[PDB]
């Protein structure tokens, strides 16, 4: 899953 999160990363993501 990825998604934006307030804070840096801005985005965060988990790719497989």
């Amino acid at each position: 899953g990825c998604w934006p999160v307030p804070y840096p990363p801005f985005f965060d993501c988990k790719p497989n």
